[PDB]
């Protein structure tokens, strides 16, 4: 292995190269070139004598359009002086490849890494780990690091030689020898020694190439070239097509080969550097120091703590962190920024806060002024400083909020001042910030929301979280100023877990999210359990003590977000039973485990399983089980047990859960979920067959692919069902979306809530109206002696987390007690005035830094800031009769910029060359708004103003701009605005003004002549027609955009909007039944202005006439824009419905004046729907008196409605005989006409069967269309109708279906079975054909039946009857416990008293009962063909063309009227409650707002088929006997039978 022969003297010319530019967007490249000369002579047999002098070198900016690899000419170059200082240094050889080196005093460490890698391109092996061939791999070691090589060598042509020279400059040492060639490939992802920056494959695509030319191998090896060449390849903006580009070369080739002549003098000053991997220093030193690590291990033959290499050592809380490779840190020469004295750290700070405040208020020009880029300058400058620095900083600028006036105007710049300061301190993450943030809290600057909001922050920003600093923030956690308060404890504790969770629990997240490698909690620091645990238990066991329920949502929360394993331990008291709990808290303890699912999926799936199993727990943390457990990837067998329980389990909430989740694991497509797939394929087979609806719980999962960009997205939507009311109690919400190795991070919201009903019914108590009226329900519940429920607390969530904050806000019975008073207090500050400033700048940052192969630092980030500011005066005042009127004078923006760059710096002169694009938003809404609202009338009026001062001011701009620049680093300025920055303006630009005439508004948007994307979106309002198309529009090209305001001489105009509401009831001699014509005509009002009140009452009576007991309803609307050209707008809708005829109809009209254009139009609608058949319940198998469903709908336009183009629309609906042999060989046709043999009347089953029997096959819909153009616009609906991919291809034949007849029919056949449908259409233009729950009437799960010999609940379930003489309850109300006393109890709501009671008649038939509130209505069977009816003690006819009606204040009470063979109704509108009886059956329905408030025969009411058996002292029952006995009125009329039935029940035990 000898080479380089002893005594010699060699000498090597040095070429090197790194440019950095924008790949295939354009040509220009930003860079360096470097000349130099190597000497080296063969002192001794191991050591060498090495010297690098005449440095030169040059910065170029300009277009390559060859490559990147020309050359250039030294005339065209601009040379200069490298500040290399040129000393004998020494080179050492260990028996082959090179060891270490030598450096003398004058050690700057970036020119000792730029001579390891002159050095490390001399790197060879010749033998492995003649024979002109050979090949293996290495670990070799080089500036990048340690990371493994693969080797090939063969000799070289004759020919290659002869036609490039230049590899072989001096040929004559072939010898008996020959020449060979090498060339070393190396990998990246398999090292030992890196060197790098990370914090926030991983698209960071590297490479690294060489080529050295060789002699007679073995013997005299004699390097003769070499040239190494490396790539780095970067998306921009984390979504792009990689166009980041970072470039390098090294060059070596021989000179001279002769006798040494004077030995080069020997180093006085030994300094070993160790190999030749990329070493740190200190950037604070006045002397230089550096730290290189000599392992000397002996090695031969063949984190855990040990020395491995050496690291930069772990800042304190007052000094200033160590980074050897940001711009900043190792600017100066390898030190900090300031220590060249020609900037001032502290003024600097100063200037750039003072200048940030001042352009804070003239919001229209931030773009112009790039405020957000300077708060990220100077946030950059503040991660440098120390803690006496910041503090004399804050001691300068005279500036404490606490003696500020919060509603002043005069001190808004002071203000903006504390503002932009508190902001930049939050954003810096270092040390000596968060010991001036624990100043700023213990000593009272910022109280409770500044303190929470900024900590609020922290977990998202620090950079280096140590132990010292982790320690100093729980001593801050034990703070009485901390602990007392509740909104910033919770804050203060949840960011202390989530950091903790990142620093020390996950060792990923230390590994990813932190740089480990620049830095080395230590496995002997056991503090983490010990110290906190125990704290947290502890105060959590005290919290449960006090019984304070924010407390402990609070605690519970951040004992999960830890995301141990000891969190079970922790918390195995507390689930089990050992200690009490509510549902709630059960609830989000279970939630709580997401974390552990995680990092340890096997325990927290045995965990979630157990806990899924039990049944007598609650449905909600069965459900929130299961969705945390098909989270974890479990096995075939889990889930083949899942869908066998799904079968079996009578829990219908769980059920849904189960089988939503199941299901919705199918539709997905994406190496993440991918090995789930095939198991959720293969569980179909295995679920149940009955559908569930909405109200229950579900899941959902989503994904968005765009194989063109590699990107995916997902979204995550879980909600556990309510048992008291629609709305879902839980909420979960993620939108993880992953790109390769590097994503965005999550976000994740969760909203939770104890009792929906409960929680309106405290908000809604702010009425001052407590009920204090006495009903009969009262006294009917007493004397039953009903007991409420024992009521649950309220308890409710929201926490938000995404790449800025994490909030938590937790709720309690008290805070909205205190709602009210908050609100009055706040109604009296508004009273005559207050100002306000509300500024907020969150923003996200990511570095990623590695050496590059020429010895220099490679830098890429990736920034946004986000701006919210409003300011104004804002006025209100409330009346009692709730004429709530506001004034406002208020301002809004928003802006947004987002930055990445990608390149590298220089250390020896201070520069920075970037490539990368940036895009800026901005929005401003300088507008005053009046609002008059006045809530009996149902008047909305708004008012908006140009604001003034602002006539003409930004409103829109969004710019995109690619850009290299060449920047010093001691200048503290925007890129924009340096002059080495040039922007990329494409060749072919061309500007445009699109308002074509001098409007309200100016839009100037310029850009290259292509794009014609957006050329043609923009401006082209004439094909505005699928113009929207969501898509990325190119975003990776130059654009920019403004939208000025053009108002001009300041105009007291207001832009209006109106509304309106109203309601009545139809008198008598309107709903004559004469009055319904087949086909309706559209109504054309008398009066055509804006909210008349004319108008309305024609409408209203127009359409209810004709329709016994109609309601009809009116909704008007009134829109103004005044200008140059004034724009009225009217528009009113009408709609009518009975509960006695399905008879409705609905109205419209639309109208807008043009006063200056003189243009109007008008459009008119009437239309009805009828379905023949009146509603009707039993099966009734004699006969079919079929259905039949027929509507109407008319329209009619122009300038004059009455007069213009009217469409007479006339459509039909039928069922088919085919469906009547259907009907008639069905199950459940025979199943109740064995019933009805027996003498089943209303059960359920059947029902269904009538329900199936008024179904409609045929459709029959004709339209005459006098309008040519609305046929065209048809016809290409219905070409893009066919261009879907279920439709079948139809075109347009050559015989038209129909000519000189506008007619489109669509028809669907029952034969399908509604699996598929078939629709032929049938137009003049184009002829096609396609190929291959319901309407119900006074039925619905809700009701409850009860027959002669039969019983069907509201839930359910069925069970033998038999009534007797006396009364017995049907359906009641009862009071309930006052939530402010657990004595009193409150009282029955007005609008929900109802009781009814039912009776047996001693003949057979049945006698109805019902208290509606504070009136009785008594049914006596009889036989006069209907049950006698008696109101109040008195008689009221009920016949075919009569009704029964109560009126008060236009409402309706209650309706009485006959329908049916023998049937009468009672509908309280009112109440909310039907009811339906024949003399000898009766059914009643309900409405949702009576669940878990009624009791009876019937049930409670809950959803749930298995607790209604339960009596007036909620005891089971388990006998119908026993349950009918039970609830019986004693009171008269009655003795013995059930009377003795209940005496033994009484005397009896109860379950
Ligand atoms: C690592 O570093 C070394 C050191 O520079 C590089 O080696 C150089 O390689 C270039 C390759 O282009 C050599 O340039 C060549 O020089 C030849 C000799 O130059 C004499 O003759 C020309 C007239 O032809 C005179 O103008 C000049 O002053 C000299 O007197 C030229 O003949 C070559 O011409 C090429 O282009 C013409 C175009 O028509 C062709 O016809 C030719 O056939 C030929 O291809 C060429 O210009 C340069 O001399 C080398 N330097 C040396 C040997 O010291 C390595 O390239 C570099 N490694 C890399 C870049 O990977
Ligand atoms: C409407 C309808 O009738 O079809 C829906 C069918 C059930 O059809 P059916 O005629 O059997 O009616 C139910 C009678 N029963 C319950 C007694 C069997 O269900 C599907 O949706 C498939």
């Amino acid at each position: 292995q000898h080479n380089w022969q002893v005594g010699n003297e060699y000498t090597y010319l040095v070429r090197s190269r790194t440019l950095t530019s924008l790949g295939d967007l354009s040509d220009v490249h930003t860079g360096i070139l470097i000349k130099a000369l190597l000497t080296v002579q063969a002192k001794d047999s191991n050591v060498l004598a090495a010297k690098v002098w005449n440095g030169q070198y040059a910065r170029v900016q300009q277009s390559m359009p060859d490559g990147w690899e020309t050359e250039i000419s030294d005339q065209m170059l601009e040379l200069r002086d490298l500040p290399i200082s040129g000393k004998p240094f020494q080179i050492r050889m260990k028996h082959g490849l090179i060891r270490d080196l030598i450096v003398d005093r004058d050690v700057p460490t970036w020119e000792v890494n730029i001579l390891k890698s002159i050095v490390g391109q001399l790197q060879v092996d010749t033998q492995g780990e003649d024979e002109p061939y050979a090949s293996f791999k290495a670990m070799e070691d080089s500036v990048g690091g340690k990371c493994e090589v693969l080797y090939d060598i063969a000799p070289l042509s004759d020919f290659v030689i002869h036609r490039s020279p230049e590899l072989v400059p001096m040929p004559t040492l072939k010898g008996d020898g020959r020449h060979m060639e090498v060339i070393k490939i190396k990998n990246f992802d398999n090292c030992d020694q890196r060197i790098n920056y990370h914090f926030g494959g991983k698209f960071f695509s590297r490479s690294s190439t060489s080529r050295i030319v060789i002699s007679e191998s073995l013997k005299h090896f004699t390097i003769q070239s070499s040239v190494t060449t490396s790539k780095m390849m970067v998306s921009p903006r984390l979504y792009d097509r990689q166009n980041g580009l970072v470039l390098s070369r090294m060059n070596l080739t021989l000179a001279k080969m002769e006798k040494t002549s004077k030995p080069l003098p020997m180093v006085d000053n030994p300094e070993s550097t160790g190999n030749l991997v990329y070493i740190y220093n200190n950037p604070f030193s006045d002397v230089e120091e550096r730290r290189v690590s000599k392992t000397a291990m002996n090695s031969n033959q063949i984190s855990s703590s040990e020395e491995n290499d050496f690291w930069q050592p772990k800042p304190t809380l007052e000094d200033a962190p160590q980074n050897s490779l940001l711009p900043n840190f190792v600017g100066y020469k390898g030190k900090h920024i300031g220590k060249s004295g020609k900037v001032d750290v502290i003024n600097a700070a100063k200037e750039l806060i003072f200048q940030i405040a001042n352009e804070l208020e003239d919001a229209s020009n931030i773009p112009v002024h790039a405020t957000l880029e300077k708060f990220m300058i100077l946030c950059n400058l503040m991660r440098t400083m120390n803690r006496k620095q910041i503090s004399e900083l804050e001691s300068n600028m005279q500036i404490s909020p606490n003696e500020l006036k919060p509603n002043d105007k005069s001190q808004v710049i002071k203000q903006n001042t504390w503002t932009v300061f508190r902001d930049a301190i939050t954003q810096t993450g270092t040390g000596p910030a968060f010991l001036t943030i624990k100043e700023w809290i213990e000593r009272g600057t910022t109280k409770s929301m500044e303190a929470a909001n900024i900590m609020s922050k922290l977990p998202k920003t620090v950079r280096t979280p140590t132990d010292s600093y982790i320690r100093s923030f729980f001593e801050l956690l034990q703070n009485p100023k901390v602990s007392n308060e509740q909104f910033l404890n919770t804050a203060a504790t949840l960011s202390f877990c989530e950091m903790i969770h990142n620093a020390q629990v996950n060792k990923r997240s230390i590994h990813n999210n932190y740089p480990v490698h620049t830095f080395g909690t230590s496995k002997h620091d056991n503090s983490l359990y010990d110290e906190y645990i125990p704290f947290l238990e502890r105060e959590l066991r005290k919290a449960h003590q006090e019984k304070d329920s924010p407390r402990i949502q609070t605690y519970i929360m951040a004992l999960g977000m830890i995301g141990e394993p000891k969190i079970l331990s922790v918390f195995e008291p507390y689930l089990e039973g050992k200690q009490q709990m509510t549902v709630f808290q059960r609830t989000l303890m279970v939630g709580s485990l997401g974390k552990l699912t995680e990092t340890n999926p096997k325990l927290a799936r045995s965990v979630l399983y157990k806990i899924y199993l039990n049944t007598m727990e609650s449905h909600e943390v069965r459900c929130t089980a299961v969705f945390l457990l098909m989270k974890t990837n479990p096995p075939l067998s889990m889930l083949q047990r899942m869908a066998e329980f799904t079968k079996l389990d009578t829990n219908r909430q769980v059920n849904s859960a189960v089988k939503s989740t199941i299901q919705s694991l199918m539709k997905l497509k994406s190496p993440e979920w991918k090995d789930l797939a095939k198991k959720a394929r293969s569980v179909n087979h295995l679920l149940t067959h009955h559908e569930y609806d909405y109200e229950l719980s579900r899941g959902y999962i989503d994904e968005k692919i765009l194989e063109n960009q590699n990107i995916i997205t997902h979204m995550i939507l879980n909600y556990v069902g309510s048992e008291d009311s629609v709305i879902p109690r839980i909420l979960y919400l993620t939108w993880y979306s992953s790109n390769g190795d590097i994503k965005v991070p999550s976000t994740k919201v969760l909203a939770m809530i104890s009792s929906v009903k409960s929680f309106m019914e405290l908000s809604l108590r702010s009425v001052k109206d407590r009920e204090t009226i006495i009903s009969a329900a009262e006294k009917i519940a007493e004397e039953l002696k009903i007991v409420p429920e024992e009521l649950v607390p309220l308890e409710g969530n929201l926490m938000i987390n995404n790449k800025y904050a994490l909030k938590f806000f937790p709720f309690d019975k008290h805070i909205l007690d205190k709602l009210p008073t908050l609100i009055s207090n706040y109604i009296e500050a508004v009273k005559e005035g207050k100002f306000m400033n509300v500024n907020m700048l969150d923003t996200y940052e990511s570095v990623h830094s590695f050496p590059t192969e020429t010895g220099l630092p490679f830098v890429y980030t990736f920034n946004v800031i986000k701006l919210t500011k409003t300011s104004g005066t804002v006025q209100a005042q409330i009346n009692p009769d709730f004429a709530f009127i506001v004034n406002s004078n208020l301002r809004l923006t928003f802006s947004k910029n987002v930055q990445g760059r990608v390149g590298f710096v220089t250390p020896f002169e201070h520069r920075h060359f970037i490539s990368g694009i940036d895009s800026n938003l901005h929005v401003y809404a300088p507008l005053k708004i009046s609002l008059d609202v006045n809530t009996p009338k149902g008047n909305m009026q708004w008012k908006i103003w140009p604001m003034k001062g602002e006539e003409k001011s930004r409103l829109f701009h969004y710019s995109v701009v690619p850009f290299v620049s060449n920047h010093d680093i001691l200048n503290l300025r925007p890129l924009s605005m340096e002059k080495g920055t040039r922007p990329m303006i494409p060749d072919d630009n061309t500007s445009l003004a699109l308002p074509k005439n001098e409007g309200p508004f100016r839009l100037n948007v310029e850009t290259a002549k292509t794009n014609e994307e957006m050329w043609e979106l923009i401006d082209t309002e004439k094909l505005t027609d699928r113009l929207p198309y969501p898509w990325t529009m190119d975003n990776e090209r130059y654009v920019k955009v403004d939208m000025y305001m053009n108002l001009e001489g300041e105009q007291k105009d207001p832009v209006i909007f109106s509304t309106s509401f109203d309601s009545k009831v139809m008198t008598r001699p309107d709903t004559d039944s004469e009055n319904w014509t087949p086909k309706m005509m559209a109504v054309e009002p008398t009066d055509k202005q804006a909210n008349s009140k004319t108008r309305r009452q024609e409408m209203m009576r127009e359409a209810g006439r004709g329709i016994e007991s109609a309601k009809s309803y009116v909704v008007d609307v009134r829109v103004h824009v005044p200008g140059e050209s004034e724009s009225e707008t009217v528009l009113t809708l009408a709609w009518s419905e009975s509960n006695v005829e399905s008879k409705g109809r609905l109205l419209g009209f639309w109208r807008v004046e043009m006063p200056r254009s003189n243009a109007d139009y008008e459009v008119c609608i009437g239309s009805q729907i009828m379905v023949s058949p009146e509603t009707l319940l039993s099966y009734d198998e004699k006969m079919d008196q079929k259905p039949k469903m027929d509507f109407n709908v008319d329209i009619r336009y122009g300038k004059n409605c009455g007069k213009g183009e009217r469409i007479d629309m006339n459509g039909k609906l039928r069922q088919s005989p085919r469906l009547k042999e259907l009907v008639g060989a069905t199950s459940i046709i025979k199943d109740c006409v064995e019933d009805m043999k027996r003498g089943n009347k209303i059960l359920r089953t059947c029902q269904k069967a009538v329900v199936l029997s008024m179904l409609l096959d045929e459709v029959d819909i004709s339209m005459e269309v006098p309008s040519d153009a609305l046929i065209a616009l048809y016809s290409q609906g219905l070409f893009s109708l066919s261009e879907i991919d279920n439709l079948d291809v139809s075109l347009d034949v050559s015989n038209p279906k129909n000519a000189g007849k506008k007619k489109i029919d669509v028809r669907a056949k029952l034969n399908e079975y509604l699996d598929k449908a078939d629709v032929i259409v049938n137009t003049p233009i184009m002829d096609a054909h396609f190929k291959d729950i319901n309407n119900v009437f006074y039925e619905d799960e809700t009701s409850c039946m009860l027959d002669k010999t039969r019983a069907q609940t509201f839930d359910g379930k069925d069970y033998p009857l038999r009534l007797g003489p006396c009364w017995h309850a049907v359906m009641t109300t009862y009071p309930r416990i006052n939530p402010d006393n657990h004595n009193e109890k409150l009282h029955i709501p007005k609008d929900k008293s109802v009781s009814v009671l039912s009776r047996e008649n001693e003949a057979g038939q049945k006698e109805v009962k019902v208290l509606l509130g504070s009136d009785k209505i008594k049914f006596v069977p009889g036989t006069t063909s209907q049950p006698e009816v008696f109101v109040n003690g008195e008689k009221i006819v009920v016949s075919r063309n009569k009704a029964y009606q109560k009126v008060e204040e236009n409402e309706i009470i209650f309706e009485i009227y006959k329908m049916g063979d023998r049937f009468i109704g009672l509908t309280s509108d009112k109440f909310d409650v039907s009811l339906a009886l024949d003399g000898e059956r009766v059914m009643l329905k309900a409405s949702e707002d009576y669940r878990y408030s009624v009791r009876g025969l019937c049930g409670n009411f809950d959803h749930d088929s298995t607790n209604d058996f339960v009596g007036p002292k909620n005891c089971l029952f388990r006998k119908p006997e026993h349950f009918v006995a039970s609830y019986a009125l004693i009171s008269n009329q009655c003795e013995g039978d059930s009377l003795n039935v209940a005496k033994s029940l009484q005397d009896h035990d109860c379950i």
